[PDB]
């Protein structure tokens, strides 16, 4: 008896190349499932075969025009070969003119997502209930309640009074952190400032822990998705089809009210979610950030699951059935012998051993499904490390100061103080002044940035960018060109920025005005030491100028954020924000005038002493 | 067999041009609503037909000097066309000389705003998980301890009087602020007081911290108007029509009393509200902050909403009521197949069908694509601003204190 | 000419009966917006009308069989009547027949829900995010710090120690409401309980303020229906329309996806949710307590709003668009006059001005429309009511014990104390011991009840009832009878709580064996006021003695709350518990046991000092 | 013309006596899913039928000694029926006498498990919201922190020793706990470490508050076991199949690694895990708290999860392949036209319209049935339970430490 010829396409797992196919001849070229399955059908019904490959490399269609078939239903309906052993469907137009067995393999349509990886987060994310904004404008309000609480304390008069330097700042940052106080204030005036640090240090924690519980309950009901239904009626993340094939057809005319949904989005959606073929379906998954859902077929789908670089998996159950089967002539008498062969091979299990052997045995993602089991939640080390290095840090630092303050001492027991006092309150009220005077004068306080992305490349394309003052704007990108506009001289959002910088003009101008009444009275002091009183008066215009200072902070920063916030929001846009290096050196201004205050109070104390 | 003229004018997303219509020629050129509703008729009726744009570009009027129509109505008196097939709205003028079939859409006057969105917060906001009349009993359950922690202590000693009157307000004021006081009562009606106070402070600052994390965990978002008798009845809010046409006409011959306090403040108000086209309308609305609202139809005022950026939004419902109606020539003999044919596609559910499909599902953002989109965001400075500006004021008073003090120990 | 023959139907409010109906003849029998629009149409067509009613009461349909008419339609085509001014819709099957005016009214489909009113909380509904029984145990676990920490401290060498009982009820309250503290422990043993009672208090008041917190988020986001979208997504809430009609016949051959759910879930319910007639369905709506909606015309759903005893709601936008309309015979004079008289009454505003009239100005729900507009979310008094109440009553009984210890303290200054001390410790004693001893012997523990609701009726029906002890259970209304067993004689869930009764046995048996160690000393030391240890052994007996029935009570309640939490829940099956009279005398049993521990010291330190 | 004898068996929801069967006559006594297949198949292939089921009671089966086969099997091959529109697998065996067509159904096998509700809370699951690592670095921080306090403050004075090694766990104790301290340093080098373990303390009570608020708000369950290999690597939890059938040879005759270390447990088991019918399974499922797990057909599987009380589920996908087909006598005339007709309607979607109207549109509890309930509950004793034994605990250690402290105040 004659050989037997078996058509055969070339897919993988299904018949793939071996190496070595120059060196070899025959039937010891290929390997794969379908080869597998070709020497286990020979030895039931009993025949010899050579193994080809169609020449077209198509499955089967009839023409609508010359009603002919092509690929592997025409060989066997016009004579070139004798079997089908591939993965060829079960449809009605095949079964009409020649002859599947049962199905060997069952199948359908599934979802493919890029897999879920861990992002970890930062060393300091537990600072983000919070904007950076108000972290800075707390340090500036705990210095000036400090300064506020000795100066009202410290008064000529006073009794037996404790409220130094050192005590009120020791008194604050227990009344901030609410771990109580050793004392407390006694004068009507001291329970003032003490009162409405403690309505201030209410607000704060209480929006600490409100808002850091609105975040991990949003994250908590963040849900992935798990089947066909939480695809239609969840709008930001795309999915798409190959352009044409039998699972774009499915969709089309269907009836289900799941899939009539499905087919009405991917029909009117800009720009087009159907890919041309599955290489390019499955590069748009890898790369689009868990923004796109690819639709294919249920095998390839678990068998690209199983290979490098490990990062996209199948979620769901399958939308339809069918099934994969051999396929003969009509009228051979191969007909009942491969039809008893194969339920006999499901019974035993040999199909599904052969399954297991190239899908998941040679696969390179290595018990990959251990890994999908854990989950829980709960706050790790992750989450509140830099906690930990605050704390680690703060104990370093406490073993320098103790050592270095341990020689200081030993070394003072085996006008000095009032000279240096002299010297160290003119240096700071000089550079108190220049600094602030660079800032009113110079305009780069503010940068702005506006642009627009471009969609599927991963880039940004600016459209303008400035940097702005209090009285001037240069544009820096605005027509490519270094060109200096004042705020009256206007031309949107940007606009509407821009008028709220001059709204909070005054308050620097007003602290530019306390500091040079008190350095004209500061000097005229150290000219004539007697009359004492010159620097007790001029103590109260640096801490007056500091206070004037944190209003026009507060004021500019509130001024800002806002404007940011009644624009209207779009997927395309980005907006950002910047500060310059005037911002810088005002809030430097604030340090320096307050430490001149303080040392001007002590310069009072310890001549009026010796008078 | 004859070709039926069919006349129609050019407004989205009634009839519009497709983007390929160079290349195509004659039927296949447009596309839209009233295109899907020419292929209906003509199907139960029975005929072939072919599309036309009127040349004047206007739906019809009456001049009053020489009686002559213009546009789709001009077309049907001196027989230039057929059959309209276009939104024409069924008044008494137009049945005098053509006929109407039955309306196939009904419409009225509504009302176009801006959609609300996330505040400016004010810079008392941080007060907010408290009602106004909670903040005023504290204050006055504050000072009833106070004056009772006083009186007790005074006559029942237990040697030296540490409670005053001003010592007092120091350990009430320390016990609701979570601080800790120097000094502690010593008897046994002394102790009730101060036990009494510590209950009442724990639930009081457990139930602010508990409403601020429902605030900001879930967003809910209010209108300001919802009915046509909220705006009669305020002024912050602009509100105006377009300059020519029938909206305008309805404001002023209105006998209603809450449509004619609308027309005397539409009439004298400076800026006028009142606008050139739609577009400069819509314009508004979008830069105005939500300070204007517009007053237009309910079926353009649907379709604004359905497009890009997605800005506006349509409150209330109706104020009148009227229809469109498919027009024919007085004495045809296409008048009754049409009259049947609309009644046949009503209750059939096709009209409803042409409708979903070309406003809803061709709109640029749907109702899940607004609704799928949620982030939280970090506390900005200007949500706790205002607490700054009570404790830079409480500074100030401070030293305001300190001088008037040692004046009375001057001259003391 | 010859008066024109008008015929109308019976329905409120378009064509009513006067109250003097039987009293009047012709025209001026009724009354109605019919009967003005009657009037409206015959000034401007010009002619006389007499105006009847339709004796079958039925708009029209065909029948099938005889295919003839009926209602208002039957005489129009068989030349009873000349005109029909009434609500009658413009249809397809009607058009063919008669001729239809312009529409004078538009109308469609509607939502009809019951009006949400707004339910005042309870006084002290502020105790509702920890149940009953937490807040009877912090008072137990007070109690017991409070006297361990007397106990540990004032021992036989004490030096100069503070902690007296006065001063140990005050530092206990003042470390659960986290206000610090005047006098602190110094030895170990008093630092140990001071440690420990600090973590109870930071875990306590954590759970209050997180659960409470829980509270407030989930009412937060209940939102109402507002559209027929949320009807179809929704299912606690259930909906039907009326039996037999064109609101069913829409939703039957509806094609929508919308309408297409809607009808799956009412074709296929259990009950029934179609009912007979209109006043049936509005009488469901009012008492089913908001879980119910009809749906139903649009005008009768605003003319009912508008009517005592004001209680329903029209909520969403129509679902379809009819019409109502003038009809004449096909072929008449009366043919177009009546068309342009329809659109000249629609122009000038006179239809929508008798629609005003009927629907809102004879509203007895006036002016209704306004009260829908607040809307707020914070809390208010009623919510935090109790609190204040509780500081109100706290000060009242500061002036009533301020007021007796001044009298008590003048009327001394102007072995009595031990001999008190020894009777008020034997009479605490024999109370200890009598209460615990009845409560150990009787079985009347805990009631539990099982039983079944039935639906559409508010009722519910029991099936099983009883009381239970430790080791024997007595049926109230198992087989209706009195039958008593024992535990080990069983016979679902009421036995697995019969068996957790049985595993919290032991604890009361170690405190009843504690204190009859220490009624014996006590007893005998009072024999003999000589070895004056008797006194403070037998007080360490007592306290040992009550801490023994703490843990006896906490393992108690737990082990009933799990049985209770592991069941199945049902819509149908009511489930309850109840504590009996022998849980109460064992609570008070350790009242009694501590108080005598405390007055047993004091009667070892009086009588040691005197020694 | 003739009539076609259909064959079936009584099954649910395939074939189903309707309520008022004693009434009705014929075919209008029954309903179901085959019932409904039989009226498409009849209508495309184009004859009459009458519905008869069979007397036997069985699906099919050969014996060994007679060789007569008995069933819906036996009226096929001995001529008492014409086609048999029944679930009948198909197998080898049955394939040699009559034949199939194409499945009409995809099935395997599958698990059944209680459905995870809320559990019992363990005795210390107050510290679930933080993890086990960070306990423990807060107990290796407070050592720390206590050292560093004590080694600064001996060498550098600033009179008396305030601070010593006792007194310094006591500080750092109080300051964890939100307490206030009696004692506090003095010196420079002193108040920067209690200046930064205050903002410590700060940062991690309230991290334990927010997350204990996002537990309690939104409920997520899991399920223990999800697939067929972790039942293999457990033993919590028992399993077992039916006693006699095709589930029980799957299991003995698999040579898959995973398949036959299952049947090692699952014979030598006590007490034994097989039952005796498919209601004695299920029972066992539901009364053992989730410590059971049942094999069987995908099919019924769905069916027993949409019925009352709506308490079990599947997990996991198939174990092996299998499929129903209907059956005729082998030379029958109907064998093309019925294989013909049942890829027709397989194509047209109706299979999967018959499906979804039997098994979830008759379900009792729905998928959104369950998802609409939502509750919030007060916190019972047993959650908080365990805090209640450290402190008597604590109470009972207190006083054995008096006793020795006493001992030692003895001998000295």
């Amino acid at each position: 008896q004659k050989t037997v010829v078996v058509t055969t396409i070339l897919e993988s797992p299904y018949v793939m190349m071996k190496k070595n196919h120059e060196m070899l001849e025959g039937n010891e070229r290929y390997e794969g499932y379908c080869v597998d399955l070709a020497a286990e059908i020979a030895k039931h019904c009993g025949f010899k075969y050579k193994l080809t490959i169609v020449g077209d490399g198509k499955y089967g269609a009839r023409d609508a025009d010359t009603k002919i078939w092509n690929g592997m239903v025409g060989e066997l309906v016009y004579g070139k070969a004798d079997i089908a052993i591939a993965p060829l469907t079960i449809t009605l137009v095949r079964e009409e003119v020649i002859d599947f067995s049962k199905p060997f393999m069952s199948l359908g349509i599934s979802i493919m997502i890029k897999k879920p990886q861990k992002s970890k987060p930062g060393v300091f994310s537990f600072l983000d209930p919070l904007a950076y904004e108000i972290w800075m404008c707390i340090v500036f309000a705990y210095i000036g309640v400090s300064v506020v609480l000795f100066l009202v304390s410290r008064f000529s008069p006073y009794s037996t009074n404790e409220f130094g330097i050192f005590n009120s700042l020791w008194f604050s940052l227990g009344a901030f952190m609410q771990q109580g106080c050793d004392i407390s204030p006694r004068s009507l005036s001291g329970r003032i400032v003490g009162g409405v640090w403690w309505f201030f240090t209410l607000i704060i924690i209480s929006s600490y822990t409100a808002n850091l519980a609105a975040f991990l309950t949003v994250e908590r009901m963040v849900s992935p998705i798990e089947s066909a239904e939480d695809l239609s009626k969840q709008t930001e993340i795309a999915y798409g089809t190959l352009d044409s094939g039998s699972t774009k057809e499915f969709f089309r005319r269907s009836k289900i009210a799941v899939f009539d949904k499905m087919w009405t989005y991917m029909r009117s959606a800009e720009p087009s979610v159907f890919v041309r073929t599955t290489a390019e379906g499955v590069a748009r998954v890898r790369k689009s950030k868990g923004k796109y859902a690819y639709l294919l077929e249920s095998t390839m789908n678990e068998y690209i699951e199983q290979r490098k670089p490990c990062d996209t998996m199948k979620v769901g159950g399958n939308l339809d059935s069918k099934g994969y089967g051999i396929a003969t002539p009509k009228g051979s008498s191969l007909g009942t012998p491969v039809n008893l062969a194969v339920l006999k091979l499901s019974e035993q299990g040999v199909l599904d051993k052969l399954k297991n052997k190239w899908w998941y045995d040679k696969g390179e993602c290595g018990a990959k499904d251990s890994g999908s089991k854990e989950k829980t939640s709960a706050l790790s080390l992750s989450n509140v490390a830099g906690v930990f290095y605050i704390l680690v840090g703060g104990l370093g630092l406490a073993m320098l100061v103790a050592l270095i303050e341990f020689c200081y001492k030993s070394r003072a027991e085996a006008a000095c103080g009032r000279k240096a006092l002299t010297l160290l309150s003119s240096v700071f009220a000089v550079c108190g002044l220049g600094l602030l005077g660079i800032a009113v004068s110079t305009d780069y306080w503010l940068y702005l940035e506006e642009g627009i992305i471009l969609p599927q490349n991963q880039s940004t394309e600016v459209k303008m960018s400035l940097h702005s003052g209090l009285w001037r704007v240069c544009f820096l990108a605005g027509e490519e060109r270094g060109r200096c506009f004042t705020i009256e001289y206007v031309m949107e959002s940007t606009v509407n920025v821009l008028k709220m910088i001059r709204s909070a003009t005054p308050f620097p101008l007003v602290s530019l005005f306390f500091m040079f009444i008190g350095f004209i009275l500061s000097n005229i002091g150290h000219i004539r030491p007697h009359r004492t009183i010159l620097a007790f008066v001029s103590g109260i215009f640096f801490i007056l100028s500091g206070l004037s200072l944190v209003v026009g902070l507060v004021l500019y920063i509130s001024s800002i954020n806002d404007e940011m916030l009644n624009r209207t929001k779009d997927a395309e846009t980005y907006f950002n924000y910047k500060y310059g290096w005037s911002f810088a050196f005002a809030a430097i201004s604030f340090l320096l005038t307050e430490s001149a205050g303080v040392m001007s109070v002590y310069l009072f104390m310890k001549r009026y002493t010796a008078e």
